[PDB]
């Protein structure tokens, strides 16, 4: 990895657009306002950690920037010089100061997240080359936000129709490691998911968060065996009932996930789990349930209709809130087509239908860690204060036709308000004591990391009301 | 990187599930049939299999890690230890699969079988599967190859409609994405999938990913120009946009330069600074040094359409041969805000209407070309379509009953072309009664090894568009 080669092109030239005489550049990152009204921070501590802190400037890596550089720009518009500086002056140590937000820490839009500022004069232009690196924080802060958001929805209606949260850390669960654009992006969303829940299929997700976070626990996430459809089609298409009992006899005393669709999802529940099985199931532990998983239709409907099946076929409870309960030893998970809006779909479909949330569970894979953007949250990095020939100025952009991209002005600082929200002050206005102490701390300064989170306590930040 | 805890969780329990004395498991991937995205552009494989798959990918230590964080994440011994320790002491942690596929940059409609996979080794049934995950990665640069070149066709044909030919159409649509995209490994391999089509980037990751894993007889196979930001302009203050400008295009006089132009009123300053106060530094540009006007918010169509408006006032348009608008050479729009295939349409459709030749506008799209993509828009998916099981091979497939649209494939397959030149993916062995001409799936991958590669030449070749 080269910090050189990790920006976007046109900031190789951005050194000669500042105004002459520039010694400071002072930028912020914020969820623009313009429905997710609070975000969970999370993901820049992978960022300090893994490409920005200790040397990241070798002759080496300037060499092959300016050689790469001469032929992308047919041009010889490099700043060798300028990183040159940064090699003999501070051994390739950036010197940058980041102020931040907790990880963890749950925001409103429009608040100020993390600062960036050069701590040399001679380095103005590097407050900006690090924002195309620095804005890719935006996905572990939507994939955490959007992960969050479903745990209230599973919060709101297990509560609803149990009078509990037994359970909740566990009923959305990540399938989502295929779905993604690459191996570095499962591990970051992955560990997004996990500040939530508990349960993921996604490995890459585990020992990023024990390299860049930690935790007390040996693992921040856990699964259980499951089948897929080349574990039960590989039998024979008049075989489907040979998988299932091979695959929950082979998986007798922990919980086992069987994939019912391959052939008539509907047959398989009432007829092969339901008649010809059922004395394999009956016979199984609460600790160790068989979960039956529909993967095809309209997502609702099926789970509606396996219900009604099982209810017929299974002794079937009502809990204290009124609600229809299979027996312990059997659930559903909806692995298909989960994504924030068919999930509330599903609940509210199943509360109406008289059916606790108690017996489902979630999988989300490319709704969970892929369909999602930058502009989601409005993720959004800009420049708020320069100093040129030694004054200081508050800099924004108000575009005309769009108000919602107007940015902040000024040195940025976010407090408590005496009712205990938040507010960001501009305009360098935290330096007047009206709002006590500034809420960021400096976590990267000189090449180094000066503050870190568990993944424990960002977890602990993060917890629902 | 540790091939062992590089699957999905359950994929580690999949060696109790399979039938007993299973000696094969061949699986393979096709975008499944139902924009309708008709055609797709196979890409992305040979990334995959020099960075993940080859040589020697099991040892002793992968092993054990392996077993440690699945001990723990089970809460249960499930781990094929035994299955891991016979690759790595009969084959020295070499992969025995073997993997053919179609050629990089090949174009082929939907529901065509592109890759197949299968073990070598009977002990090693459980192997095929275990892969699907990093193997079904390449959905991405599939999917951004096939977006990218889909703009390229929609490009291409009102170009043609409003100028009379092609030229200049493989930079008009300019990567923006690397900030937009979820991390660095993904920024690469979608700007290289962009590369496939177009020349011109900001995604400076694209270039080695391209350099290394394909290669070109290029020295890059990317390009940019300067350009400034919304920092550079406002950091002059507010009354000093157009001394902002001024310096921009004076420090940039003699190569194309792109200036963000609605820090306050991209209206005012398309009329009033760049149409009236620095009028005298534009018309003097060269036409291979064009300055490029860039708006960068409001409604996409509707602000290129009254940019475009305010420009032919203020500077001397020419009417080409087939009857559209052409700006000077010394001056262009790009829209590089709001970009998705579907607003790209709108716009080109919307200047068309207007008479405006398309000469006039490029693109920069981030989010729209790298990132707002899923697995689900072609249904990349991969599937055990055959095994052999006590020595008898049979041909296996799924089939929900509430949709029709996940049937999978049944047997042993292979593609060909068809008397017309279309394809066709035969299946249940029906390739080996010879009656198509050659299966166009080539052993890419055998035994730890990578047996057939392509250059980023050939590629691009490849994926070019018909006219
Ligand atoms: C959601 C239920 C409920 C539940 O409480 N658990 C916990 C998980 C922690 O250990 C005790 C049981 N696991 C569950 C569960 C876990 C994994 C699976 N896996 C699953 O169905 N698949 C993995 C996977 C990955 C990618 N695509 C498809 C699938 C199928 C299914 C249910
Ligand atoms: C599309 C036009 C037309 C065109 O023919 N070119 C080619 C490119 C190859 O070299 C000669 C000129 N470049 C163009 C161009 C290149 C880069 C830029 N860059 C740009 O506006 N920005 C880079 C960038 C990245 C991330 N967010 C925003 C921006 C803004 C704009 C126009």
């Amino acid at each position: 990895f080269n910090i050189l080669l990790a920006t976007d092109s046109y900031k190789v030239t951005h050194y000669k657009q500042y105004p002459p005489n520039t010694s400071k550049v002072y930028s912020y990152f914020e969820c623009r306002e313009k429905k997710y009204e609070e975000t969970v921070f999370y993901g820049l501590q992978y960022i300090l950690n893994k490409y920005l802190k200790g040397k990241v400037v070798t002759k080496e890596k300037i060499q092959e920037a300016k050689d790469v550089y001469k032929e992308h720009f047919q041009d010889d518009v490099f700043n060798e010089k300028g990183w040159n500086y940064i090699l003999e002056k501070y051994d390739g140590h950036l010197p940058i100061e980041i102020k931040a937000v907790p990880e963890g820490f749950v925001i409103p839009r429009g608040n100020v997240l993390f600062t960036v500022e050069n701590t040399d004069p001679e380095c103005y232009w590097l407050t900006n080359w690090i924002e195309t690196i620095l804005v890719q924080s935006w996905y572990p802060i939507t994939v955490a936000t959007n992960s969050r958001e479903q745990k209230k929805i599973l919060a709101k209606y297990l509560l609803e129709t149990s009078g509990n949260l037994d359970g909740l850390e566990y009923k959305l669960h990540d399938f989502g490691y295929r779905g993604v654009s690459s191996q570095e992006t499962a591990g970051i969303g992955a560990s997004a998911h996990l500040v939530n829940f508990k349960g993921t299929d996604t490995v890459a997700g585990l020992a990023l968060i024990k390299k860049y976070y930690g935790t007390k626990d040996p693992v921040p996430g856990y699964s259980v065996p499951a089948a897929e459809h080349s574990t039960i089609t590989a039998w024979g298409k008049d075989h489907e009932k040979d998988a299932f009992e091979h695959i929950v006899t082979q998986f007798s005393s922990v919980p086992v996930s069987v994939v019912s669709d391959s052939y008539d999802i509907y047959n398989a529940c009432e007829k092969i789990w339901g008649e010809d099985l059922r004395h394999l199931i009956v016979s199984r532990s609460t600790q160790a349930p068989l979960i039956i998983r529909p993967d095809s239709g309209n997502p609702l409907d099926t789970v509606l209709k396996v219900l009604e099946i099982l209810g017929k076929k299974f002794p079937v409870t009502e809990n204290s809130k009124g609600y229809k309960l299979l027996p312990p030893y059997l659930r559903v998970i909806q692995g298909d087509g989960v994504d924030i809006n068919t999930l509330q779909e599903i609940v509210e479909g199943m509360k109406q239908k008289m059916w606790s949330i108690e017996n489902i569970a979630f999988g989300s894979g490319g709704g969970l860690l892929q369909k999602l953007t930058r502009d989601l949250l409005n993720c959004s990095f800009k420049c708020s204060y320069v100093v040129t020939n030694g004054l200081g100025i508050n800099v924004f952009k108000d575009p005309v036709a769009d108000p919602n991209k107007r940015s902040k002005k000024g040195r940025l600082s976010l407090h408590r308000t005496p009712a205990g929200n938040f507010v960001t002050l501009e305009e360098g206005k935290g330096d007047l004591e009206e709002y006590g102490q500034d809420l960021l701390h400096t976590v990267f300064k000189n090449g180094k990391v000066t503050k870190s989170y568990s993944f424990d306590e960002i977890r602990k930040n993060a917890q629902l009301n």
